[PDB]
């Protein structure tokens, strides 16, 4: 049914800094591997096909993460290392492809939303914010159910989680009638950004995961900075919009502080280093 | 006057994996800022004015780390954001010569030192692995130490430290009369690589922080690919050569469980996010 994702990485990174000066903050180094690994794994197994990077000039190092390396490849075989080898060899599964297109000059994630126009084409298609990583324990991911929820509803979905009641001024809160449950859907009229710690509609914060279909890229080019909640707004005129919300956690691997949050969770559960490594804090004082 | 310093990053890090397939494993942010700043803010700290880069072409993150970023530069002028524009410019001195050399063969430790013969000229200089990290918390680093006594002294230091008896056969470790005092300096007759668990002359592992004479340039073209040990021995001849034993802590970031030791224990001493860090810690158990 759903089978692209787009996902934009033309950011510079300005908050994520020095760090992020000469590397991308997308290959920001999270236990073992670099960030965009995750969000990629994710929609991979939600049941996408087509990764679609829109990219800078800046960003190859990306793009060159989801190919063959020659001259690794022939080292690690030199060395006899093929278990190593065969980490690099298959990152993504044999029938996944992953696309770049270029956000040229980068005036916001909707002008970058927009840059995949032409890959995307009349197919109804997923986005994922990748400075944001997000934990499922249950066993079917946030993105998989929300999919299937707009496989059934046809409905544009939006996924939003809880936050404090005395925090709702750090995010795009979305409005809606009740709170829906733990992995479900609502209507919704409208996403509020940074509102009042009184006078707000909900305590569920917009994450940075969507299913849209492709009326939004035309709407995108009518949209009086281009704002993604701004094409959301215009195609509630026409279209049902829900709010999908998370049974997982999500980590703000743009922020200095939300990326050192994320390497305490992934590391303590990774299959291998998380013994030693529990063991490691353990030791500090 | 030890003014210069070889850092060889010509390597593959094949086992910092996957991190490291599409970065440098020097360009893997702790907790940050990428790794190589720790040893050349190190560097710096002990008197360096020539940092000489070993490198290979999969390493142009690491030149440019240390150059202008037009476009955050202009671009953090616009926001006016003189706090994160601080955060790149500032990175080593005005001072500070940062030079590449290409190691076009990764055909051994001894063969990057002597690709940098041509820069390094007749003048005594220092050895820094960026694999490794060195932290300080007695105000005068170990590097400055050992520069201290190759003047006063005018013999060749090879910086060690101990280790488990048993884990002896994983590193080089020197032939030694008694153990200098974490501090100090005494001489020893040669090292040798990964001596059987029981045949190793002591405990002290060669860290991987050297000053030596500048006719070592001299001994590296004549040794039976080629390995620097080897050119320490032929010195080890004419010359006096001593193991300095390290006063401060010791991170390997091309082990895995090492790079997240300090993630750990540089953060916890971060100026802004330790506070905040060590709280996302407690917040675990
Ligand atoms: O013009 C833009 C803005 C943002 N984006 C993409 O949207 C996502 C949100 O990126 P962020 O909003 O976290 O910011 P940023 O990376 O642009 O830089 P800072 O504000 O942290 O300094 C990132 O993954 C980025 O690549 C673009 O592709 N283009
Ligand atoms: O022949 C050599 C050996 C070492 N080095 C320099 O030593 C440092 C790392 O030494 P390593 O031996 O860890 O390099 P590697 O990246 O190949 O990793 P392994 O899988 O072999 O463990 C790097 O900074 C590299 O440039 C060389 O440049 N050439």
């Amino acid at each position: 049914m759903i089978k692209k994702a787009v996902l934009p990485v033309a950011g510079l990174g300005t908050r994520f800094l020095p760090a992020s000066k000469s590397i991308p903050k997308e290959m920001v180094t999270v236990v073992d591997r670099p960030a965009i690994e995750y969000v990629v794994r994710e929609a991979v197994e939600a049941g996408i096909e087509q990764i679609i990077l829109v990219t800078h000039s800046s960003k190859a190092s990306i793009e060159n993460y989801f190919d063959r390396n020659f001259e690794l490849e022939t080292t690690l075989e030199q060395k006899k290392k093929f278990d190593l080898l065969a980490e690099i060899t298959q990152i993504v599964e044999e029938h996944v492809s992953v696309i770049s297109v270029r956000q040229p000059q980068p005036l916001g994630l909707g002008h970058a939303v927009l840059c995949a126009k032409s890959v995307v084409g009349e197919d109804d298609f997923a986005v994922l914010l990748p400075d944001v990583l997000v934990k499922d324990g249950s066993g079917q991911n946030d993105l998989s159910r929300m999919i299937s929820r707009y496989n059934s509803s046809q409905a544009a979905q939006i996924m939003v989680e809880a936050v404090p009641d005395h925090l709702v001024d750090q995010y795009g809160i979305v409005d809606v009638a009740q709170s829906p449950n733990e992995g479900e859907s609502i209507a919704m009229q409208g996403i509020v950004e940074k509102p009042p710690v009184g006078a707000a509609p909900s305590n569920l914060s917009v994450v940075g995961r969507y299913v849209l279909p492709a009326k939004i890229m035309q709407l995108l080019e009518n949209t009086p900075e281009i704002q993604l909640t701004d094409a959301i707004a215009m195609l509630q005129d026409t279209d049902t919009v829900e709010a999908y919300r998370m049974q997982g956690q999500t980590f703000d691997c743009g922020s200095k502080l939300g990326y050192l949050k994320a390497v305490l969770h992934y590391g303590l559960e990774h299959p291998k280093l998380g013994m030693e490594f529990k063991q490691l804090i353990l030791e500090l004082k």
